[PDB]
């Protein structure tokens, strides 16, 4: 049996997408070693049905630990943002443990994420082929690589303009970029990406030219789950009108500022929509409460229309509920893919990293709308309220709703043939590499 070790970056969205890919590979008679920190493995274990217990094996990776950065913080999930550089550095320091794991397990292939250039380096030293799997979409990667080759030319095939807020948003950025570049360039023969041609084909073709490598889509990769946490939420949603409610979430690794929450809250209130909003506090803060993060009296004024959930909610179950008419989202790529799969239009409030590019692609495909920031880069309560009202409450953006339903139909028609290309490229790569090693 051909064995694959998978090494996601230490974020919940990365773990989730890698796990869905692991499931699809396991059904093609690959044996998977799924490698991450213990805190990440514990968070993802509930998402693996017992049907996979024999073919997907978890392997713990150990990072350097200290009382001030202990192992339960070795994840981006709820991590204080100021600890993000320490987490990247600690992950790079796991390379020797990673080498010993690869020596002991001797997998035939490594599939690695784009935040760990040390991983393909270790694999190559051990004569283990390594392929890069990207859990973002293609658009942001092609936008990042284009200036390296065409520094004086506008990006082709798109009218998207990045807001000055993010253009402004030095060596931390450069080294993360150069690490990302290495991960792409080091990949053996192909790169894998969680996207699909109907959405991003022209950008995959362009990225393939920029890299001189085949770009292989393996998307849509979307996780779909008796549940007590959803029960209370389900009971509330069951009393609402169809397509009347928005889910509001900024993902697993972002905490909007007090001012950002103010604009979102006032946008929700003015729109008169029903909403479920996930509000979170960073690890180590178990004093803070919902009431302090929100404007004074906001939940009192919202009354029956509003529900705030602390910490975490069953996002996929909520989006699939017939009451949900929209998704106010930071536009993390897994959230975008889920929203498209479930046919829910996106109201984009991107915050950082790849999100503004994802929101621009959402707008371009017409399956959602982006709440634009004002000249100074602030979220605008008026823009949030107007888009919720148009898309969900009054439903005057029927173009958006129809395109989102159309996209869902397309995505639901896809089957296991979406993995045919990846499996053939893996087979070829391993057969070429077997001759080399000989
Ligand atoms: O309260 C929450 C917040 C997030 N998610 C899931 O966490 C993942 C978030 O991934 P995404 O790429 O959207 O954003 P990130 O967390 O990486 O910024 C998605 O699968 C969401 O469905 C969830 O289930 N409940």
């Amino acid at each position: 049996t051909t064995t694959i070790l998978m090494l996601p970056w230490l974020g919940y969205g990365h773990l989730s997408a890698f796990l869905e890919l692991a499931k699809s590979l396991s059904r093609r008679n690959f044996h998977i070693y799924f490698c991450s920190t213990s805190v990440n493995l514990d968070a993802i274990k509930p998402k693996l049905p017992s049907s996979f217990s024999d073919s997907i094996q978890f392997v713990e990776l150990h990072l350097p630990s200290s009382p001030e950065f202990p192992p339960h913080l070795h994840t981006t999930n709820g991590l204080p943002p100021t600890l993000m550089p320490a987490l990247h550095q600690a992950f790079s320091m796991a390379a020797q443990h990673f080498e010993s794991i690869l020596q002991t397990l001797a997998p035939h292939l490594l599939i690695y994420d784009s935040l760990q250039p040390w991983a393909p380096r270790v694999a190559s030293s051990l004569k283990i082929p390594a392929i890069n799997f990207n859990t973002t979409g293609v658009f942001v990667i092609s936008q990042g690589l284009h200036p390296i080759h065409y520094p004086h030319s506008k990006f082709p095939f798109s009218e998207f303009v990045l807001h000055n807020h993010w253009k402004a948003m030095t060596e931390r950025t450069r080294k993360r970029g150069e690490a990302f570049l290495y991960c792409l360039h080091a990949s053996c023969s192909v790169i894998l990406i969680n996207s699909f041609r109907e959405l991003e084909g022209k950008y995959m073709d362009y990225l393939s030219v920029l890299l001189n490598k085949k770009v292989v889509p393996v998307g849509p990769l979307v996780y779909e789950p008796e549940d007590e946490g959803y029960s209370s939420i389900k009971n509330w949603l069951d009393k609402k009108e169809p397509s009347s409610t928005v889910f509001v979430s900024f993902g697993s690794e972002y905490f909007p500022s007090k001012e950002e929450m103010e604009e979102i809250a006032h946008g929700l209130e003015a729109s008169e929509v029903n909403f479920i909003w996930v509000v979170r506090f960073p690890q180590g803060d178990n004093t803070s409460g919902i009431e302090d993060a929100l404007p004074k009296g906001f939940l009192e004024r919202a009354g029956e229309r509003g529900m705030v959930v602390k910490g975490w909610a069953p996002q996929a179950k909520i989006l699939k509920h017939w009451s949900t008419g929209g998704f106010v989202s930071h536009c993390g790529w897994n959230s975008v893919m889920e929203s498209m799969m479930f046919g829910v239009p996106i109201i984009g409030v991107p915050m950082h990293v790849d999100q503004p590019f994802n929101a621009g692609l959402v707008e371009e495909a017409g399956v959602g709308v982006e709440a634009k920031r004002d000249p100074d880069g602030k979220i605008q309560r008026d823009e949030v309220a107007k888009l919720i009202k148009e898309v969900v409450v009054e439903k005057t953006r029927e173009d958006v709703r129809k395109k989102a339903r159309e996209m869902s139909e397309i995505l639901r028609s896809k089957g296991e043939e979406k993995f045919d290309e990846m499996v053939a490229e893996i087979s070829l790569l391993l057969k070429i590499e077997h001759h080399h090693h000989h």
